[PDB]
C-alpha cells in the first residue's frame, strides 16, 4: 500500500487524549476530572490498579515525541484539551488558568513548526470533577451552558492556529460505561453506589448532543467566516452484521446499529433519534424541541468514524440500555470467531467490517463526509523493553493497519466520502478501566525506565507507507 494511491488531502494522522497522555495532573493549576477521581477513588475498577497521574508525561516532553511525529511523516495529530486544565472548576466564573492555555499553545505551535495539522477534539470524557460535583455532570441541562463557554474560550484562543475540531469523542461508549456499566467515570449503573441504567443514559446522550449541537452553532456563527476550520463529531462505530439471513437477525443488527452508532449520528444527520429508539423507550427517551432539531439536523462538516471490529447480532430470546435494543451481540458463528481474538476482548481482527461500516454510513445518512478518527490494536503489556524484547515486532499491528486502509482505499473506489485515517495510538498510553495493560501504541512506552519511547516495527511500516 501507498499513501500516493490516496488522495492529496485525505489526512493521515495518529491520535491522543488528554488524561491518556498528559500526566501533570495535579500541578500547573490543573483541577481534577472525573477520571482522576475515578482512578484514585475506583482502584478495583481499573484492571492494573493504575491512574493518570503521569501516564507517558506528554505535558512536559511533547517536543521530543513530535520530532518522532516529523520523522515518521506525520500529517496530522489528534489530541484533546483537558477542560479541568483550562477551567479548574470547569466554570468560566472559576478563573482562566493560564498555565493550561499555555500547554496548548505551544503544543499547537510545535505541531505547526514540524508542519503538522492539529485535529482538536474538545471533549474526550475528562470532565471537570466541579461540575460533576455541582449538579451531576451530563446528567443536568447545566452543562449545555458550561461547554459552550468552554468551547467558546477554544475557539477564541486556538482556532486562529486550529483548522480541524472535534466537539465529542465516542459519547456511546463515555454514556454505557459511565452510566450503563458504571466501569468509567463517573461509575454510575442500575455494582454501583448510584445510578439507573434504564434511565441516565438517555438523559447523559441527551445533553451530549445539547453541547454538540451548541459547540457546532457557535463556531458556524461566531468563528467559522474568520477562521476558516471545521468542526465534526467522533463516535465509537464497532459494526454489527446479522448472525445469519433469518429476517429476524436482519432487524437486529439494524437495532444494535440504532441504539450505538445511529443514536448519535441520527440526531446530527437528521435532527432525530433513530425511530426504534423511540419505538422501544417512549418517554425514557427525551425529546428535541424543534429549534434544537434545527440546530441539530447537519450539525457537521464531518463524523469522526472510531472503527477496531465488528460482531454478529441476533434477535433477543428492570429495563436497561443493555437490553433495550432486543439484540445480542457476539464475536463468534457456530464456534468460529468473526476475526482473531486479540487482547482486547473486544477486538477481532475483521477488516472488511471497516467498508461494511463505511457502506452503512454511505447508504444510511446520504454520503456525509466522513474520517476513521480511531482504527487500531493492543498487544498486551509484558513490561519493560528487557522483559518482552518482542514488543517491538508488532507484524499483528502492521497486518492489522495494512488491511484496514486496502479496505478504506476501497471505500474510496465505491465513492465513499472518507477524508482522513488516524492511527490508534500514537504511543502505549492509560487505556481507561483497561489501565496500562493495552498497548495500542506505533511507540513503546517503557514505564520502568523513564518512559522511554521506542519506535515499533509499525512506526517503520507507516514511515515507508507515508514516503511513498
Amino acid at each position: 500500500l501507498k499513501r500516493t494511491s490516496f488522495p492529496k488531502k485525505f489526512l493521515f494522522g495518529a491520535g491522543s487524549a488528554s488524561y491518556q497522555y498528559e500526566g501533570a495532573a495535579h500541578i500547573d493549576g490543573r483541577g481534577l476530572s472525573v477520571w482522576d477521581v475515578f482512578t484514585k477513588e475506583h482502584p478495583e475498577k481499573i484492571a492494573d490498579q493504575s491512574n493518570g497521574d503521569v501516564a507517558q508525561d506528554f505535558y512536559h516532553r511533547y517536543k521530543e515525541d513530535i520530532k518522532s511525529m516529523k520523522e515518521m511523516g506525520l500529517e496530522s495529530f489528534r489530541f484533546s484539551i483537558s477542560w479541568s486544565r483550562i477551567l479548574p472548576n470547569g466554570k468560566i466564573s472559576g478563573g482562566i488558568n493560564k498555565l493550561g492555555i499555555k500547554f496548548y499553545n505551544n503544543l499547537i505551535d510545535e505541531l505547526l513548526a514540524n508542519g503538522i495539522k492539529p485535529l482538536v477534539t474538545i471533549y474526550h470524557w475528562d470532565l471537570p470533577q466541579a461540575l460533576q460535583d455541582e449538579y451531576g455532570g451530563f446528567l443536568s441541562p447545566k452543562i449545555v451552558d458550561d461547554f459552550l463557554e468552554y468551547a467558546n474560550l477554544v475557539f477564541k484562543e486556538f482556532g486562529d492556529r486550529v483548522k480541524h475540531w472535534a466537539t465529542l469523542n465516542e459519547p456511546n461508549i463515555m454514556t454505557q460505561q459511565g452510566y450503563v456499566f458504571g466501569a468509567h467515570a463517573p461509575g454510575r449503573c442500575s455494582n454501583c453506589p448510584a445510578g439507573n441504567s434504564g434511565t441516565e443514559p438517555y438523559i447523559v446522550g441527551h445533553h451530549l448532543l445539547l453541547c454538540h449541537a451548541a459547540a457546532f452553532q457557535l463556531y458556524k456563527q461566531k468563528y467559522k467566516d474568520d477562521q476558516k476550520g471545521i468542526i465534526g463529531i467522533t463516535t465509537a462505530t464497532q459494526m454489527a452484521i446479522p448472525l445469519n439471513d433469518n429476517v429476524a437477525n436482519l432487524l437486529a443488527a439494524s437495532r444494535a446499529i440504532d441504539f450505538n452508532i445511529g443514536w448519535f449520528l441520527h440526531p446530527v444527520v437528521y435532527g432525530e433519534y433513530p425511530q426504534t429508539m423511540r419505538e422501544r423507550l417512549g418517554s425514557r427517551l427525551p425529546k428535541f424541541t424543534e429549534k434544537e432539531s434545527e440546530m441539530l439536523k447537519q450539525s457537521f462538516d464531518f463524523i469522526g468514524l472510531n472503527y477496531y471490529s465488528t460482531d454478529y447480532a441476533a434477535a433477543s430470546s428492570n429495563v436497561s440500555y443493555t437490553t433495550d435494543s432486543r439484540a445480542t451481540l457476539s464475536a463468534i458463528k457456530d464456534g468460529v470467531p468473526i476475526g482473531d481474538p486479540t487482547f482486547m476482548s473486544w477486538l477481532h481482527i475483521y477488516p472488511e467490517g471497516i467498508l461494511t461500516l463505511l457502506r452503512y454510513v454511505k447508504e444510511r445518512y446520504n454520503n456525509p463526509f466522513v474520517m476513521i478518527t480511531e482504527n487500531g490494536m493492543a498487544d498486551e503489556n509484558k513490561g519493560s523493553l528487557a522483559e518482552d524484547p518482542m514488543a517491538l515486532k508488532d507484524n499483528v499491528r502492521i497486518r492489522y493497519h495494512r488491511e484496514h486502509l486496502y479496505y478504506v482505499l476501497e471505500a474510496i473506489k465505491e465513492g465513499v466520502n472518507v477524508g482522513g485515517y488516524y492511527a490508534w495510538t500514537w504511543m502505549d498510553d492509560f487505556e481507561w478501566g483497561s489501565g496500562y495493560t493495552p498497548r495500542f501504541g506505533l511507540n513503546f512506552v517503557d514505564f520502568d525506565n523513564d518512559l522511554k519511547r521506542t519506535p515499533k516495527d509499525s512506526y517503520f511500516w507507516f514511515k515507508d507507507f507515508l514516503a511513498n
